[PDB]
């Protein structure tokens, strides 16, 4: 069984590349696919590094997507095994960056070696995007490398987001899409006074109270295919003086939208202020969308991806859109097709994160496979 | 003369619990008309029961020397703590809450005495340095004081202030109780996008928050309004706008009258958390049972004083906040609440109308000698 995946994730992790910081990996990722024939090209915004290292001039355009950077180790006491010091342990490679996705980069760099050394001849072109800001907020990351690319008609047939997306065994799940996340800042505005003279007073918490109730019991879609029912859920809300005599003169209250393509900004906006207009609430309501929800319908790339999985881990992939989100979001923008695909994901951004051992091999695998039924 | 008692009274610093000697300073000036002087101190707190006489009837005033904070007094256009005569009103803390109606009852004393040395019955002062705050070493432990000893009160005159717009336009015979909660409704914290591995304690209150907000208590009666809920303070979150809270606060309260009760009250709260199914604890606390003085003898010798020396038709009322005579009730057949205008009470630049001290003397004057 090839080690050359295991031996390069341990290279990559011992690096602390914390956020924004590349500490030399796309250094080290260029020099190594130099040697098959990628051409680097560095492309740093700000004090965030990207580079776009591409195999091959003519279409399909197959292209590995990932980041570099990792989140900071927390309360390094806590950890078994230094974070920065990859360890195997119980059948598991422990790290900062073991599962959130150094394993993933380099597996599908030793994919592309062993790809060229089966197919050298093989069609279309093969292209790495590695940011080093994709945990932050990214403002100087990969958004910027795709407005390069899409500014220069330089597109993606199909892309391969490196995250991890497994639930527990590697290959189970696909994710094909995610939801756009739509965050909301309400101040209800009453009038403050003492409790004792309620009606020379307007308390807000009263007057949303049957707004709340219909936003809580809303629903919005009913999901699709590929989709959950598009969710709200409350984050924060605060009212009062601390005073136990006194009605407060506001509450403010946070909410958010991790919503479906079922939904759209101006529809969610739309209808929530005409929950708490008709209910005849008074207040300022300013408005957050920090991202938009994008979508690959099932086709060649996930039915190409499922059946790499059932030949190599032996099970049935699953697709999904559940969860956070991806820098996919930003290159489904110049990608025809995109997916993500990597390990388990139960351990991201934990103390003491991992991915098991025998794990390893079979992603490098699995993307190698994706490439030759794509490319050969 | 009630003016300069007053001013007088006012000079002192005498924050909550602080008294800076204002009872020895009544104590002192009483003295000298045959009221004997007992100090009951408890913990932080001064009170002092001050009586003339030994038989009934026993009329009684209640009030407190200590007032609330003064806020930032480089908003004050005159010093809270010097008295300040401007604009035709007395500019300073205490002057409507309350040292003005107390200085206004000490020369009505005074006065009265001068012109009936052989009045009969027995004149009284119930006064605390905390009212303001706790008051749990206030009024209600000398009140327990008396009751141990079987000395009760026949008419109670608070000098709280309760004037609407004018000087005597209202009197209070009584106050609604105050039952407050502390809810805690319990969830589960977690990420916001997993919302199906977490409990939103928001979302599950929010269908029993709107039926408590529309729920009718009582329909109150021919002396009280109908029982109100109001929510004070609600609190749930980390910060974080990607996290589902753990937990959620909620603090509200009850001004209920005689048409509720508190376990009533109590339990029909809990009936409508439960049958929502939230996961909840519950902390009770009762400031106050309510209390009333029916229209009467004591109510008719209030309009009769307000009306000779005011020249207005006062109204009996039970709104509003409650009093010290939610314990002194207890030991006193008949008990109101009587002052000046409350329209600037706790407020920066609080005052009063100069022309209603005299006149507020006159009626306590007025009420003594209707009833001794
Ligand atoms: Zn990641
Ligand atoms: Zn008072
Ligand atoms: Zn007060």
């Amino acid at each position: 069984t090839e080690t050359q995946s295991l031996e390069l994730a341990k290279e990559l992790i011992s690096r602390p590349s914390v956020t924004p910081d590349d500490r030399d990996c796309q250094k080290l990722l260029a020099e190594r696919l130099h040697k098959i024939g990628f051409a680097a090209e560095e492309l740093h915004f700000g004090d965030t590094k990207n580079i776009w290292l591409r195999r091959g001039t003519k279409a399909p355009v197959v292209c590995f997507a990932g980041h570099t950077d990792v989140v900071p180790t927390g309360p390094v006491e806590k950890w078994d095994s230094p974070p920065f010091e990859p360890a195997e342990r119980d059948g598991r490679l422990y790290g900062r960056g073991a599962a959130d996705m150094k394993t993933s980069i380099a597996c599908f760099v030793t994919a592309c070696e062993r790809f060229v050394a089966k197919h050298p001849n093989h069609q279309g072109s093969i292209a790495l995007l590695i940011t080093s800001d994709e945990e932050g907020d990214a403002l100087d990351g990969t958004t910027k490398v795709v407005d390069v690319l899409k500014a220069r008609d330089e597109l993606i047939d199909y892309c391969i987001v490196g995250e991890p997306t497994a639930v527990d065994k590697l290959g189970d799940m696909i994710k094909n899409g995610r939801r756009g996340s739509l965050s909301g800042n309400l101040t209800v505005k009453g009038k403050q006074g003492h409790i004792a003279y309620p009606h020379l007073a307007i308390n807000p918490v009263h007057t949303f109270a049957p707004a709340l109730l219909e936003l809580t019991q809303e629903v919005w879609d009913e999901g699709n295919e590929y989709f959950p029912p598009t969710s709200f859920q409350i984050s924060n809300i605060n009212g009062g003086t601390g005073a136990t005599n006194v009605i407060p003169g506001e509450l403010n209250v946070k909410f958010n939208f991790r919503f479906s393509t079922e939904s759209t900004e101006a529809g969610l906006k739309q209808r929530v202020h005409a929950i708490l207009d008709k209910h005849g609430v008074q207040y300022d309501l300013q408005w957050s969308c920090s991202g938009q929800p994008f979508l690959t319908q099932a086709g060649k790339l996930t039915d190409v991806a499922r059946a790499a999985i059932a030949e190599t881990c032996g099970i049935e992939a699953e697709l999904s859109t559940t969860g956070g989100t991806s820098d996919g979001r930003f290159i489904k923008a110049i990608a025809q097709e995109l997916i993500e695909l990597g390990p388990s994901n139960a351990t991201i951004h934990q103390i003491n994160e991992n991915v098991r051992l025998n794990d390893i091999p079979k992603l490098s695998a699995v993307y190698e496979g994706i490439l030759a039924r794509l490319l050969a």
